[PDB]
């Protein structure tokens, strides 16, 4: 039985080498070329597998049900079932069979062309025909296009019809000034090594009306992905890029001639958007007549995907950031629909997917404000806005009396001398501060004191009812929000800092809109939702209903009171509840401290919408509040 042991080993070593793509090592386990031995030599077995398995992009060959028996005295017969992955899907239940050879102290495989595919004879060919699937569309809550396939106007030049000598320089300057192009860049395009004097050298895509075409300029229609909102939704949607040979090795079911999502929803929903390649993989005669069809099915185009996004709100939210670093999240807080996910600054996804220069791409990467960051999915310290949560927790466990008045003298405060030179700082020197006053003026010292009075254990008990540590069901890469680095603060200072939204808190804007939704649902947290068809999910009894009825009237005062931190929003004349905030940061970079500005705002009459905006590393006298009027006007009109 020691012979069939070595035969089973030989067959599995042969299958392993085929699975790994080392066709040479597989061929060197075959017998000499003869009639009842190997049908081909080693070098032509190599080329057989390399051409056929390479044409169909075979990957992941694995066998089962291996039986090795005895035929003659030195001839052992094997058989097994097998499956493999190709460019047209998985190929299952393949019945392979053959014979072995025990000559000296080694066993080899009598190779036959039926060990490539079952039922191949001598000189049979393999044919593969494919039809590429059309990529699906991404559309908003009202069916407007966010990412669609269609026809684009491609501009290029033919160096021959452009002219020579001084005739050339005049036309090149005419092209460069008629389409906003660098005169030195048109020459670098026509000077590339691939160019022949008569070829059409593409230059850029024209996304509007095309002016007069000077001599040598041409315009050709071409199919390609198009993003109608451009940079206004680049971080969310993403972009597609040309598929590489290294992508095909990872997943053979891609179209080597098509596009793959590189970031954003295009990448998160690539499998649903790309569809499936249609076609047929068949074995033919030495002539070419069809012997057996191995795989065949029709092309299935990609499904469309409907988002909760509002295209008008998304554009308004992004424009309001004015190219500064920041982000804005808008929801309908009773259902969790994500109306807008803006991040700024941004990149051009149309320029990204239609070929971008090395310099322009580096300008994006070297940009200190980093336009590639999805800021709506990046953990930040929430800032003073978080005082709402601490207050609601304090009202639930009875630590905070809404009418008790703390007496605060000055702008700085510390628990005792053990804090050293550290002090909680506030902006307004109000002496008598109750809860309503602390929310109107945004008083850290009040919140820091009520947090320390509450204590860590009661503070965390309230915080644990939220979504810290949870993974939201969203097709957006993000990390779970955290209260702090460890399970305990181990610091009175860190406890007070966390009270008014500083410390080691990390919560991204989407997770913030989820937590703050309790004030629009009588203490019920409503999870955010991006896919329009999905069902609303929530989480009851996060904070008490009594706390909501207490805090929301005070949040109205943040807008209506003449000294409220959001009083500029009272100009809108719409029912508003708001809370502004500030987070001071930086630690191991520059000496000057950087400041983040926050705004939370929702309609407290109908709970129709909710907004969380931020400015990262704000310039002086800039704030999220002074930029929010236009989006609030829109959301109030169209989402009651
Ligand atoms: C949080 O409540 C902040 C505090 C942590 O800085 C306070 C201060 C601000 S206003 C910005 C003053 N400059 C530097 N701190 C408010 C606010 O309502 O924005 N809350």
């Amino acid at each position: 039985t020691q012979a069939v042991e070595a035969g089973e080993k030989t067959v599995e070593q042969f299958v392993q080498a085929l699975n790994k793509g080392d066709y040479n090592k597989a061929a060197e386990m075959t017998s000499k070329k003869a009639a009842n031995k190997s049908a081909l030599s080693e070098k032509e077995i190599l080329d057989k597998y390399q051409n056929i398995y390479g044409a169909a992009d075979v990957k992941g060959l694995q066998i089962s049900n291996l039986k090795v028996d005895k035929k003659d005295d030195s001839t052992y017969s094997f058989s097994y079932k097998a499956k493999m992955n190709t460019s047209l899907g998985e190929l299952k239940d393949l019945s392979y069979k053959g014979t072995l050879d025990r000559n000296d102290g080694q066993t080899t495989i009598n190779w036959q062309p039926n060990l490539v595919f079952p039922e191949m004879e001598g000189n049979d060919k393999v044919s593969l025909t494919t039809q590429e699937a059309a990529r699906g569309n991404i559309i908003d809550r009202n069916g407007e296009p966010l990412a669609t396939t269609g026809k684009l106007k491609q501009l290029g030049v033919v160096p021959s019809k452009l002219g020579d000598g001084g005739e050339k320089t005049a036309n090149i300057k005419a092209i460069a000034s008629s389409f906003d192009l660098t005169e030195d860049a048109i020459n670098q395009a026509i000077s590339q090594s691939w160019v022949q004097p008569d070829y059409f050298v593409p230059l850029k895509i024209i996304d509007g009306a095309t002016p007069e075409l000077p001599a040598g300029a041409t315009i050709q229609e071409v199919d390609g992905r198009y993003y109608p909102l451009g940079e206004a939704a680049a971080q969310l949607i993403g972009y597609v890029g040309d598929i590489t040979a290294e992508d095909i090795d990872k997943n053979p079911e891609l179209s080597s001639n098509g596009k793959i999502g590189r970031s954003g929803l295009e990448m998160a929903f690539d499998k649903d958007l790309r569809g499936t390649t249609g076609g047929k993989l068949s074995i033919t005669d030495a002539d070419g007549v069809e012997k057996k069809v191995l795989i065949e099915h029709e092309v299935q185009n990609g499904k469309d995907i409907k988002l909760t996004i509002d295209a008008k709100a998304q554009k308004t939210a992004f424009d309001s950031l004015g190219g500064k670093a920041g982000s804005t999240v808008a929801t309908t807080p009773k259902t969790g629909d994500l109306l807008a996910l803006a991040s700024s600054p941004s990149y051009d996804p149309n320029k990204m997917t239609n070929g971008i220069s090395q310099e322009d791409y580096k300008a994006y990467e070297e940009n200190p404000e980093q336009p590639f960051i999805s800021r709506f999915a990046t953990g930040y310290a929430p800032g003073s806005t978080f005082k709402m949560i601490t207050a609601a927790i304090g009202l639930d466990n009875g630590t905070i009396d809404p009418n008790e008045v703390l007496t605060i003298n000055g702008l700085k405060w510390q628990k005792d001398s053990s804090w050293g030179s550290y002090q909680v700082t506030r902006v307004s020197d109000v002496s008598q501060v109750d809860l309503k006053t602390a929310l109107i003026y945004s008083d850290n010292i009040y919140t820091a004191q009520e947090t320390l009075k509450m204590g860590e254990k009661k503070f965390r008990t309230g915080l644990d009812k939220f979504i810290f540590g949870e993974d939201l069901d969203l097709p957006i890469s993000m990390n779970p929000a955290q209260i702090s680095n460890e399970d305990s603060f181990n610091s009175d200072i860190l406890l007070a800092d966390t009270g008014y939204g500083q410390g080691e808190l990390l919560i991204n804007p989407i997770q913030q809109a989820a937590m703050y939704s309790v004030f629009a649902n009588n203490g019920t947290l409503v999870y955010p939702k991006l896919i329009a068809d999905k069902e609303t999910k929530d989480k009851k009894n996060v904070i008490g209903e009594t706390a909501v009825q207490t805090i929301v009237p005070d949040l109205r005062e943040v807008v209506q009171d003449v000294n409220g931190t959001a009083h500029s929003l009272s100009a809108l004349g719409i029912p508003l509840a708001a809370k502004t905030g500030t987070a001071e940061i930086k630690e191991k970079q520059d000496v000057k401290g950087k400041e983040n500005s926050f705004l939370f705002a929702f309609n407290p009459d109908n709970q129709g919408y909710m907004m969380v905006s931020m400015l990262e590393n704000k310039e002086d006298d800039d704030s999220a509040t002074k930029r929010a009027s236009e989006l609030l006007q829109y959301l109030n009109q169209n989402y009651q």
